[PDB]
């Protein structure tokens, strides 16, 4: 069978799709908002998103913006009333694998899940090491169960040193992947926000400076 999130803020549409797609083994759950999609995602596997775009809370693009990040590589459907050419320009670049827009043929959007789900290659990428635990939907951290508040950029870098699994991460790629592509920062931008990041985690010392080249989760 098939697991999918359905994150749509009609109601009696989401639950339609939900209905009518259940005895075909598709298992659906529906998110009413921005925020309530990204609890579920912070739980639960799912093996695609269907996503509207004009949505309560968190938009449907930030939704397909934040999966894309977490690198599952979960395929993304947008549903969505939005049927100009440059939305669906808007939403390819977002990450959308595919785009449907309303109304629409249930059956379509079942044969699109299904050609989605069997092109689905793998790797997660690691979110828990040396007892800190990352969710990236809600971008919380809990180290040895104790929730510890990070920045949104502290908590970016922290998930770059945890995805290494130890490994070293220079400042240079730490750059790259927790600042935007179009961004230039320079490196002490970097050493700044390790150095507040270590202030949050507390003792003992779990991020380690190799001196000249980056950082390492201290494993
Ligand atoms: F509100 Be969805 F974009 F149709
Ligand atoms: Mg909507």
């Amino acid at each position: 069978g098939m697991r999918v999130l359905i994150v749509e803020d009609e109601p009696y549409l989401a639950e339609a799709i939900r209905d009518g797609l259940r005895l075909e083994a598709i298992a659906a759950d529906i998110a009413g908002d921005g925020d309530t999609a990204l609890e579920l995602l912070s739980v639960n596997a799912y093996d695609i998103a269907v996503l509207d775009r004009d949505i309560p809370g968190p938009s449907g693009d930030e939704i397909a913006e934040r999966i894309v990040a977490s690198g599952s590589g979960m395929p993304i459907l947008m549903l969505t009333a939005a049927d100009r050419l440059d939305d669906k320009a808007s939403g390819f670049g977002l990450g959308a694998d595919d785009y449907l827009t309303k109304p629409f043929e249930l059956q379509e959007l079942a044969l699109r899940l299904r050609a989605l789900d069997r092109r689905r290659a793998s790797r997660p990428p690691v979110r828990e090491i040396a007892g800190l635990r990352l969710d990236p939907f809600r971008r919380e951290v809990y180290r040895g169960g104790r929730y510890v508040a990070l920045t949104r950029k502290q908590f970016a870098v922290l998930e770059v040193l945890v995805a290494a699994e130890g490994g070293v991460v220079s400042a240079e790629e730490l750059l790259e992947r927790a600042w935007d592509e179009n961004a230039d920062p320079f490196t002490n931008a970097v050493r700044i926000t390790v150095s507040a990041l270590r202030k949050r985690l507390g003792e003992p010392g779990i991020i380690a400076t190799v001196p000249g080249v980056g950082y390492r989760i201290d494993t």
